[PDB]
């Protein structure tokens, strides 16, 4: 059973404007963790919008969970999927608000689970205001890798079937990608997930890496299958960030 499927999506973002998606087919397990990794400006972020159906395709379906997005309730797909967004966290508002920013009237006990799976609720339980603390640089003055935690915490709040993490767009600290990373497992249990990967590392573990390259899926499959396929540009962009 797929929760998410792609059947030959065609998409452009504009009436004249070049094809960013070209005939993409993908079909995700439900659990699945998936990587997608590829240069700038390949389409990974796109492919991330269809589902959400930020856009609409000129050609093709997605489906998640058998069901077209075409005819889907649009309160039930927002209720299927967390965005782990970057650089989101409102400075003016407190930790709680910035998790519980969806269905304001949210239990405390929801927002304070998330924030444990996230690895958010230690730093914030040592905090002099705690959940009310406001975020910003006068209030708590919180890390950029606190922040992050507090955007998982938000995309899981309302315990979402799919999650999907946005591209990083800086560098994290270390003390925040290790509890991060310690927590995983902990965060995708459940869920299928789908992992925009900046640094191909960090989706080594995927359970399948899908290529893209000029707005198609060039390549896919495990990290080790990837580096077997000869000439492969998984291969070629493992080479490029190396040490």
């Amino acid at each position: 059973h797929h929760d998410i499927t792609f059947r030959n999506i065609r998409f452009r973002y504009k009436p004249d404007s070049p094809v960013i998606l070209d005939n993409i087919n993908l079909s995700i397990k439900q659990g699945e963790v998936i990587g997608i990794v590829g240069r700038s400006g390949s389409g990974k972020s796109t492919l991330t919008k269809l589902i959400q159906r930020f856009y609409i395709p000129e050609n093709g379906q997605v489906l998640i969970d058998g069901h077209d997005l075409a005819l889907a309730d649009p309160n039930w797909l927002r209720r299927q999927v967390g965005v782990v967004l970057q650089d989101n966290v409102l400075l003016n508002r407190s930790i709680i608000d910035n998790i519980s920013l969806a269905n304001p009237g949210m239990s405390v006990e929801k927002v304070i689970y998330a924030a444990k799976l996230a690895g958010a609720h230690d730093f914030i339980s040592e905090l002099r205001e705690g959940y009310n603390t406001i975020v910003g640089e006068q209030g708590a003055g919180l890390s950029g890798g606190q922040r992050q935690r507090i955007a998982i915490a938000r995309a899981l709040v309302n315990n979402p079937k799919i999650l999907i993490f946005d591209e990083a767009t800086s560098a994290l600290d270390y003390e925040s990608e290790h509890v991060i990373m310690r927590n995983m497992h902990k965060i995708c249990k459940g869920r299928t997930v789908i992992i925009i990967a900046h640094r191909l590392s960090t989706v080594k573990n995927a359970d399948r890496i899908i290529v893209m390259e000029k707005g198609k899926i060039v390549e896919q499959g495990k990290h080790k299958e990837l580096l077997s396929e000869p000439e492969s540009l998984y291969s070629y962009l493992y080479q490029l960030q190396s040490d």
